């Protein structure tokens, strides 16, 4: 109930929320059906429009006007945004040359530059260049301030997940808004755009910027705007809030525009009808900046121009129907469109089986435009699994397509030429970032980055301590003139052991064999030096990774590679080796095909054994340092140590071997050497975080050898590729992957063909950030370079996306 008999007199867009049943006057009151009787009359005036003209200059103040051109309007804070231009001979902000803001220039009483976030729905990155001729104000922000060529949204590339990610710094799986539509089985409740459930606070996890500010005593404007409130009125309300007295005035503000998303769904991303919405946005920016000039705040406020996602070409005719694949289409519930989520229609049908649904959906049609996954097998870069609201079965839809249950769902619910939601590495889904103000750099371009990183910077711009989030604090310091946050490396938790030769061969009983009884201080003091780490500076280029948890591990040195060998998981956590541009690929000699050799530095009881792989008919083994890249016949024997061995499914060995025999050499040729770090990952509970020993769900049969869920590699070289990887004086370049360790290649529909046609395509789909690997392993990389730590953090967040 709302007794809406109170009055908004003197309260229009008040900042406190008055509780039920007393009526409200805040910018959300419509959406809650709770406004006071006179809200429209007093708070949403429209008389005479939004601009001053010549003949209003110095008028008599009349309070019914939407905005004023009277002499007292600056005092009152309520002039039309163009008042000084028309009535006092001033220029529009956009017509002024830009001049560096080297220091804030704020009026008396401003404790800190305010932040204004100007958010635009569906603003595709390529609009900044392709629309620049009709967007002069936005183009001046971009060229004068700090801009990226694009910003990467989160998955799914929908509005609510992305706007709440911007506000919290968290992945959707962590903040809880995993879609525009959701079912929560614990609550037994549904979230939708139409209805009242989406208001309940229980959907909304984490801590958004406006709460963070409030708890730390920085005042915030209200971020949400009811769709009927026109843009011009949104802008004037922000400016009115900016003339409030010092003790009452917010320091952070948001504007939001439904455009150009709205028009983009109807007309497609580059439909001729899209020029007009882009003009309109620019005009709105122009009003804000002119309004800031009038208040003397245009060299004081930091402004962020930011989008939630892009837009792609999508039509009704490009729909796949689950009814053309499944027999029992009526026993499922599908969340449809640019992504697919499937669960059982009824909780009381135990003739529901995901395995059979998946299999009926896997590589069934030659051109099939979606690919089914169990959520834990989705590429780890999407971070889209660890929430009860994400259904176990997921369909990743190709760009330009939709998935639906049956054809009647499409025509009886074409009407649209654009949509969004696809994989967040797709170029059409990329969106924008520009920062302009005293705290941002002047005429600076920065590389593309992820929207999960912005919360930290918005906290820095306001002097706030960010709540715990998924950004890497410091990774965006190169956007800022000052207010940098100066991070320190985490402390290493476990120190390694450095074992020497401690065991005789006969103490081992591993069931392994090797034809190595083939037999001098010349070549012998020399191989001893190799076991104490004489070549370690060639192979470990950025220092040893640090172990950030408690555990027991050994550093092992070899001529061609170095490892950190876990006595608990019985395999390396990491294996590091450098492959120069001149290196040669060899084969495994015929006598050495099944060679595995005990390591006399490591005890029997902390070693794998070959009997277990013999008895496990499902499981085979591979090596982390590849024998194919040994520097000499004699060095090759090191590559067959039991301490370099890791469990691999025969199907995964096809992928692994091709990566080791062909691609590493190819990368070395192309990048002028590469340093490689490889190893395993255990993430059985799909939370993106390393599993502890007591959480392992699968072992090589009859043994304590744990089976990895994934295998990673980090591949590093010199950004200036005229220098070799191992003698690089400047910035680095990296790419990485986290491959799923799976017993089949069902993910790859061409996998019966030669590896040269499908392996690299799988690896690109499972591209990753070094940071992603950090979370999954509890390791910390690049500890000893000559680069600044901020730069290294930027490198660790880089994602190689293989879009052109
Ligand atoms: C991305 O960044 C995020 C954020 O940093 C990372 O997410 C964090 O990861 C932590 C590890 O997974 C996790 O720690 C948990 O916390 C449990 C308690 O947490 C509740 O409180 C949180 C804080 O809110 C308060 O914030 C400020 C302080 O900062 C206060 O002033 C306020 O008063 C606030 O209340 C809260 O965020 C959290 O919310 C989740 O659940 C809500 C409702 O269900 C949602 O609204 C919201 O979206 C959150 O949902 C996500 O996170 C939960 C996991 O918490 C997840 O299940 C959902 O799917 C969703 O993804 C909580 O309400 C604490 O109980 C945990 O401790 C157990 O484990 C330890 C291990 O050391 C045990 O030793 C300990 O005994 C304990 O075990 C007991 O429970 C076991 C399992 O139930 C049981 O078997 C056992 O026998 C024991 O009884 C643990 O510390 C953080 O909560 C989490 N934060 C967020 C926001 O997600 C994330 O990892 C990053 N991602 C990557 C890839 O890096
Ligand atoms: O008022 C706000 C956000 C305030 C905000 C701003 C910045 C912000 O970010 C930051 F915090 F960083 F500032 C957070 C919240 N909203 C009201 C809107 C209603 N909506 C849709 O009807 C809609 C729109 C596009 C679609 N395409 N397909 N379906 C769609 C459905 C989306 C909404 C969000
Ligand atoms: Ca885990
Ligand atoms: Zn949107
Ligand atoms: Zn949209």
């Amino acid at each position: 109930w709302t007794a809406t008999s109170g009055s908004c007199k003197g309260r229009c867009f008040e900042l406190q929320e008055v509780g039920p049943p007393d009526c409200r006057c805040d910018n959300l009151c419509k959406s809650y059906s709770s406004c006071c009787h006179d809200f429209d009359e007093l708070c949403l005036k429209t008389a005479r429009g939004w601009e001053c003209t010549k003949d209003r200059c110095g008028e008599v103040r009349n309070e019914e006007n939407a905005c004023h051109c009277s002499e007292d309007c600056l005092s009152r804070g309520d002039c039309c945004t163009n008042y000084q231009v028309v009535c006092k001979g001033e220029s529009h902000w956009v017509d002024d040359d830009c001049e560096e803001i080297k220091v804030p220039e704020c009026p008396a009483g401003f404790v800190r530059p305010p932040l204004i976030i100007f958010s635009v729905d569906g603003f595709r990155a390529s609009y900044m260049k392709k629309g620049s001729k009709v967007m002069p104000n936005i183009e001046k922000l971009r060229s004068c301030g700090t801009h990226a060529p694009y910003m990467r949204p989160v998955y799914p590339t929908k509005t609510f997940p992305n706007l709440y990610t911007l506000a919290t710094g968290l992945y959707p799986e962590s903040h809880g808004i995993v879609g525009n539509s959701m079912y929560d089985p614990v609550f037994d409740a549904s979230f939708h755009l139409r209805g009242r459930e989406k208001f309940n606070h229980r959907w909304w996890g984490g801590q958004p910027l406006w709460i963070t500010a409030t708890k730390q005593g920085v005042r915030a404007g209200t971020f949400f705007w009811s769709v009927s409130i026109p843009h011009e009125r949104r802008i004037l309300t922000i400016l009115q809030w900016l003339s409030l007295p010092d003790n009452e005035r917010p320091s952070v503000y948001a504007f939001y525009s439904e455009q150009p998303d709205f028009s983009g769904h109807k007309y497609g991303p580059f439909g001729p009808e899209m020029t007009n919405p882009l003009r309109e946005i620019d005009k709105t920016v122009g009003q804000l900046m002119d309004g800031l000039k009038q208040l003397r705040l245009h060299r004081c406020v930091n402004v962020i121009f930011v989008g939630d996602h892009g837009m792609e070409d999508v039509t009704c005719d490009r729909t796949e129907f689950l009814s053309n694949y499944l027999t029992n289409v009526d026993d499922i519930t599908l969340v449809p469109g640019t992504l697919g989520r499937i669960r059982a229609k009824s909780i009381n049908n135990s003739k529901y089986d995901p395995k059979t649904i998946i299999a009926a959906l896997t590589c069934k049609k030659p051109d099939q435009h979606f690919k089914p996954y169990m959520k834990q097998h989705l590429p780890k870069r999407l971070h889209y699994a660890n929430n009860r609201r994400i259904e176990d079965i997921h369909l990743l839809v190709d760009r330009r397509w939709h998935v639906a249950r049956k054809p009647l769902d499409v025509y009886k619910k074409c009407f649209f030429q654009g949509d969004h939601g696809f994989d967040n590495k797709v170029n059409s889904m990329q969106t924008v970032f520009v920062g302009y103000g005293p705290t941002f750099k002047y005429r600076t371009k920065v590389p593309p980055f992820e929207n999960i990183e912005l919360y930290n910077v918005m906290c820095d711009l306001l002097g706030l301590k960010p709540a715990p989030n998924n950004g890497t604090h410091g990774s965006l310091n190169h956007l800022l003139r000052t207010n940098t946050f100066r991070p320190t490396m985490p402390d290493e938790v476990s120190r390694p052991n450095y074992p020497g030769i401690m065991y005789l061969q006969s103490e081992f009983d591993l069931g392994c064999t090797c034809d190595d009884k083939v037999e001098n201080k010349l070549e012998e003091l020399n191989k001893r030096l190799h076991t104490k780490g004489s070549t370690k500076e060639r192979h470990l280029l950025y220092g040893r990774p640090a172990v950030l948890y408690r555990t027991s591990y050994d550093i092992l040195y070899h001529t061609d590679f170095e490892s950190g060998y876990s006595e608990i998981f019985l395999m390396p956590l990491w294996t590091s080796y450098t492959i120069s541009k001149q290196a040669e690929v060899s084969s495994i000699p015929e006598h050495l095909t099944n060679c595995v050799r005990p390591d006399v530095r490591v005890s029997p009881g902390f070693s794998q054994n070959c009997l277990a792989y013999k008895n496990d008919k499902q499981m085979s083994y591979g090596f982390l340092f590849p024998p194919y890249l040994s520097s000499s016949p004699e060095a090759k024997y090191d590559a067959f140590l039991v301490t370099n061995m890791v469990p691999m499914y025969p199907a995964f060995k096809r992928v692994w071997a091709y990566f080791q025999r062909v691609l590493v050499k190819k990368y070395a040729s192309e990048r002028n050497g590469v340093n490689v770090i490889s190893g395993p990952i255990f993430d059985y509970n799909y939370d993106g975080l390393r599993d502890t020993e007591d959480e392992i769900k699968q072992y090589v049969e009859g043994s304590s050898i744990p089976v990895p869920t994934h295998y990673y590699s980090i591949i590093t070289s010199c950004l200036d590729f005229t220098q070799p990887a191992d003698k690089c004086d400047g910035p680095l370049s990296v790419s990485s992957f986290i491959l799923p360790h799976r017993p089949d290649n069902d993910e790859s529909c061409n996998s019966s063909e030669d590896e040269s046609k499908w392996v690299e395509e799988l690896m690109k789909m499972h591209t990753a950030r070094v940071r992603d690997i950090e979370h999954l392993t509890g390791l910390d990389f690049y500890r000893k370079t000559s680069r600044s730590y901020s730069e290294i953090l930027t490198l660790k967040t880089y994602l190689h996306t293989y879009e052109s």
